């Protein structure tokens, strides 16, 4: 079993001339160490969801598409505590009718918890956390509230390893 709730945060600066390139990609890699892991363990990357980010009173809407660098389970040997994970995010313009998931209000930066999450929890727990998350999101609650609820569900008697992201965009105009 593993039991820790661990996170890491990175910064993504959307370049000022994104409006001309209309795409940008970043890749992040982190080595987690959960010293509570005992015996052998399987760490599962949860399928991520695209996130629509609204900036400048949602007049700029960006589609964030997340993908695991490796989607396969991570297996830890007996009393192994460390593992490497990571993801790429691709930022593209969102469709004009896209519903904003995370909003910067008047500004150009947002903080997003849990853009990509791994868990040592069981299939049952992860499956039900995943469906409740998407439901919670459609239900109107904030991304943060939904991801917190999911993390707490995954972390009950298991480990959770989260990537968080700060995105900022100061467009040329």
């Amino acid at each position: 079993a593993c039991y820790s709730e661990l996170s890491v945060q990175h910064n993504l600066v959307v370049q000022g001339d994104f409006a001309l390139t209309q795409t940008q990609m970043a890749t992040y890699e982190h080595n987690f160490n959960d010293s509570s892991c005992v015996s052998t363990n399987t760490i599962t990357p949860m399928s991520p969801s695209d996130i629509i980010v609204g900036l400048y009173n949602d007049t700029i809407k960006l589609n964030l598409h997340f993908e695991w660098t490796n989607k396969n389970n991570i297996t830890l040997s007996n009393n192994q505590t460390s593992f490497t994970s990571g993801y790429s995010v691709t930022v593209t313009p969102a469709a004009s009718n896209a519903k904003v998931n995370v909003s910067a209000g008047g500004g150009g930066s947002v903080m997003i918890n849990g853009v990509a999450t791994l868990s040592s929890a069981s299939s049952s727990t992860r499956g039900s956390a995943a469906v409740q998350f998407l439901l919670c999101l459609l239900g109107g609650k904030s991304w943060d509230a939904c991801v917190n609820s999911a993390r707490n569900a995954l972390a009950q008697n298991a480990g959770v390893y989260s990537f968080n992201l700060t995105l900022s965009y100061n467009p040329i105009t």
